Parts: structure tokens; sequence; C-alpha cells
């Protein structure tokens, strides 16, 4: 239900942010 | 939960702004 | 809701770090 969907959206956002962080790293 | 859904929407909006304004993503 | 709220705070802080990140170009 709603709690499980919130958790999925959170997971998706966490991955989204992690990708940007990795992509903006100092070389 | 309603407040949480609210933060989530606002979070996605900040991400969209980043995705729009930054070159390096 | 406690772990969800923590995860939201952590997201927001990480998003703040991106918003205030260096301009790479």
């Amino acid at each position: 239900g709603s709690l499980e969907l919130i958790k999925l959206r959170i997971m998706e956002i966490e991955a989204r942010i992690a990708k940007i962080e990795k992509d903006r790293a100092i070389l």
C-alpha cells in the first residue's frame, strides 16, 4: 500500500542522487 | 503519510531543478 | 515512520550538497 510505495519512491530518489554524486566527483 | 508525500514531491522538484540547471549530472 | 523520516532528512541534506556544489563546467 501507501507505506510500501513511499519506500519505493525513496529508494528511487536515493539512487537518483547517488548517480549524480558519483557523476560530479572530482577526477 | 500525507506530510511525507508532500516532502517527496518537494524533493523531486529540487532534483528536477538540479537536472535542469547543472551541466554535470 | 521514523526510518522514512530519517531517509528523507538524508536525501534533503545530500540534495543541499549538490545545490551548493562547485561549478565544474
